[PDB]
DNA sequence: CACCCGGTCACGTGGCCTACA
DNA sequence: GTGTAGGCCACGTGACCGGGT
């Protein structure tokens, strides 16, 4: 039954990204974004990164460290 | 011809790519001091994510949550 | 020095949506 | 209606560590 072990596959690397992905969905609800508006408001944070940035500049600079 | 209408966006698609690295030094350093130590080219993402969640948790707190 | 290793990083593909002319 | 260039996002590869036994 010629199951070979192979597997530094598809369960390594989407473990990865699929991180990054629960640290982003933070900033951007949590950052009052540009994101447009069209058919039920589904379009990512490539349309927030536009804005997050920012209060976080303005947020570190003014009081933190 | 159905000729690079595709092709360029291979080009015009690190566009945002670099989007995705620069802005992430750059912005994804005010916070915290770091050192994942570079090189001769070097590493880095991640982390800032995770570690300026919980700073974003409390200048987020900012108004006094 | 020896490689089997996870780790993570980018960069190059498609596909899915959306407006405009 | 009637296709353009454009938005993003999801997966792949393949560099390149660091590191064990």
């Amino acid at each position: 039954m010629d199951e070979k072990r192979r597997a530094q596959h598809n369960e390594v690397e989407r473990r990865r990204r699929d991180k990054i992905n629960n640290w982003i969905v933070q900033l951007s609800k949590i950052i009052p974004d540009s994101s447009m508006e069209s058919t039920k408001s589904g379009q990512s944070k490539g349309g927030i990164l536009s804005k997050a940035s920012d209060y976080i500049q303005e947020l570190r600079q003014s009081n933190h460290r």
